[PDB]
């Protein structure tokens, strides 16, 4: 069930080095990928290397690794390959910054889960899956994609030559398997209200404590939040193109749901455009500033990615009529 | 309407050589004629003779040409004889860098529709002239502008002791002017979109095809489009002052918004420049990354194009961020 990468995709990526200039820019919370399309799974593997080391997996399962994943990520505007290379940068900038905090297999495991987080997405949310009463909904009553994104993971784990993870101890594979399935279940959103609370909770109180496991697994879920709302923390003329490619995402679902006999909630109704900024306003309150407010906290080397988003929350400045121009 | 050149003009012209200082610097990409104003049409001869040899066009004819195209630029901040010699260097280098892909038609074609490609700008977008009613708008339905330009440049060539393309068989001439019309098209920003993803999807699944005609024409439209944006391509001392040309439309319709008492919204107000830096990262994000990707992707030495417009993106994210 999952799609394999031709042996000149992978043989190519053997090849890749990172031009020297770009060493500096992909340690910045702040760096855009966007303008190196064909450099981004060369980026990836530089990440992979600079945060776990070069003979913490073999090269060329690896980069058949890398290149399958890449081959089962579908076209559509924004749960797409480009978006599982910017989560999994910021997954490395949050690591890099907070290094000793994280084992070896947890940093392996987690800039993995960043790049399959999405894996095999269709364009659907677990909203529209659950209405209409698809298969994915009955086989996972629950996180419905997102145990679809854990599935596709273990399916490219699976195939020939891909097994990264091989030369880990038995125990050290389900460790990290585990890892994984937290990570993906975490991005979730649903499951982010709870989990933001329940930090800023043991955080304020003087309880959390980053050796108990269960704390861990909880700092772990809301790093994989911030990371798979990146975009928020970009460069204001960033952040509003790739907010144009997940409404571009939400509209074709909308449009779906219409022919369906079922009409769509505001944000999935392209005749709605005009609530955007507005609902965007509401997103960051509710959802992107408590997140990085509470990551902030948590891991201070992390501020950067708080103040980038304050910056763009850019959305009262369009809400009060004084937006700049597009092309 | 087209204006024809004095005998003094193409004379001058006729003397012109090139400093030999520039010989090696103007086969550059970045190459940046900003310092050399009394040499620009000097520099096309140059070229042309370069790329297409000094018996492709009469001499006379060529010079007397060139001096009416300079004449037919009005006085406009951006749109102007300067932006028409940039576009044609640009178009100068991808050729000479590519020097068995193109015809010898072609090559005469595209230095000449990129001289041409803005004859008789007013300032204005396609946006404005069918919102404002100007007369253009009734004239040319779609591609209001471009329409406009190849008029002018039949209506150039037209004139008397002008026709530069008077010494090609019929069919020769025909299919010169094709080359033009289709060039100055697709030099309309709002055809590039649908041009580029459609040779992104050829050149991945393999079926681009350079001995097909409609792909050809596809590949020179891009072409068209990189030399068209080619002043993000240069130096940034050059680049960095080059800030308020994506601006300059927007800016044209709001003075004539305020000439009708109405003081505009923000993005088409000249007096709020503080969003230049972050409009500049939008532009090249949405516009110039994709052309010069897909342009390398077809033309590989077209590569120095695409490096120099991600170094200037770097520098805008530098000025934003205020880093320098
Ligand atoms: C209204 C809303 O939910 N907006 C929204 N905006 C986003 C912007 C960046 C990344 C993710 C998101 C997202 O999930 N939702
Ligand atoms: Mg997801
Ligand atoms: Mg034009
Ligand atoms: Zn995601
Ligand atoms: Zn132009």
């Amino acid at each position: 069930n999952a799609s394999i990468c031709t042996s000149e995709e992978w043989q190519g990526l053997m090849q890749f080095t990172l031009p020297v200039r770009l060493c500096k820019e992909i340690e910045l919370f702040h760096f855009d990928i966007g303008p190196f399309e064909n450099m981004w799974p060369g980026i990836f593997v530089y990440m992979v290397h600079r945060s776990c080391g070069t003979s913490c997996f073999e090269l060329e399962k690896l980069c058949r690794f890398i290149m399958s994943v890449k081959k089962n990520y579908r076209r559509v505007p924004y749960h797409n390959w480009k978006h599982a290379v910017t989560v999994a940068h910021c997954m490395y900038a949050i690591l890099q910054n907070n290094h000793t905090l994280f084992t070896d297999l947890e940093r392996k495991g987690l800039l993995i889960a960043c790049l399959c987080h999405d894996l095999d997405h269709r364009g659907f949310s677990n909203s529209y899956l659950q209405k209409f009463d698809h298969p994915l909904a009955a086989l996972y009553s629950t996180s419905t994609m997102e145990q679809h994104h854990f599935s596709q993971t273990v399916s490219i784990l699976q195939l020939e030559g891909h097994n990264i993870f091989s030369t880990l101890s038995s125990s050290e594979y389900e460790q990290v398997l585990e890892i994984i399935r937290k990570a993906i279940i975490a991005t979730d959103l649903a499951l982010y209200f709870g989990n933001r609370k329940q930090l800023e909770e043991m955080y304020q109180t003087g309880s959390l404590n980053l050796n108990n496991q269960s704390h861990r697994d909880r700092v772990i879920g809301l790093m994989m939040t911030a990371c798979d709302l990146c975009s928020v923390t970009k460069l204001w003329p960033v952040t509003k193109l790739t907010a144009n490619d997940i409404y571009a995402e939400f509209w074709a679902e909308g449009d779906e749901m219409k022919k369906l006999g079922i009409q769509p909630i505001p944000m999935m109704d392209r005749d709605k455009k005009d609530e955007v900024p507005q609902g965007q306003l509401g997103f960051y309150n509710a959802v992107a500033i408590p997140c990085y407010t509470t990551l902030t906290q948590i891991l201070p080397p992390t501020e950067p990615l708080l103040k980038a988003c304050r910056d763009n929350l850019q959305w009262e400045k369009v809400i009060r009529g004084e937006e700049t121009a597009t092309w």
